[PDB]
């Protein structure tokens, strides 16, 4: 599913995630942007040989397990192919358990370097929520 901009604001903070540990909705929605485009079927190989899942691009060397990543965590206790459903709950259950581990948001490349620091709130204007 591709999700409209106000759409995955919604979902997100139906979800729980509109402040959670210290995070506004608009970052949560300015990283999935620049992670997967909206598009909770995206995925992407990276070099060491993990690949990246999800509208949050959750990776499988510590995440979940895709069954190719050898050596690898599975520490969300789930598979790979949850992070690629319409229904978000799985990615967002999971990217609790990522921001809560002690580096906040930095674990999305994305979002530090296109939304850190940046008016994030400018991701859920206009929006009803
Ligand atoms: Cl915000
Ligand atoms: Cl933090
Ligand atoms: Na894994």
């Amino acid at each position: 599913k591709v999700f409209g901009r106000c759409e995955l604001a919604a979902a997100m903070k139906r979800h729980g995630l509109d402040n959670y540990r210290g995070y506004s909705l608009g970052n949560w929605v300015c990283a999935a942007k620049f992670e997967s485009n909206f598009n909770t079927q995206a995925t992407n190989r990276n070099t060491d040989g993990s690949t990246d899942y999800g509208i949050l691009q959750i990776n499988s060397r510590w995440w979940c397990n895709d069954g190719r990543t050898p050596g690898s965590r599975n520490l969300c206790n789930i598979p790979c192919s949850a992070l690629l459903s319409s229904d978000i709950t799985a990615s967002v259950n999971c990217a609790k358990k990522i921001v809560s581990d002690g580096n906040g948001m930095n674990a999305w490349v994305a979002w530090r370097n296109r939304c850190k620091g940046t008016d994030v709130q400018a991701w859920i204007r206009g929006c009803r929520l």
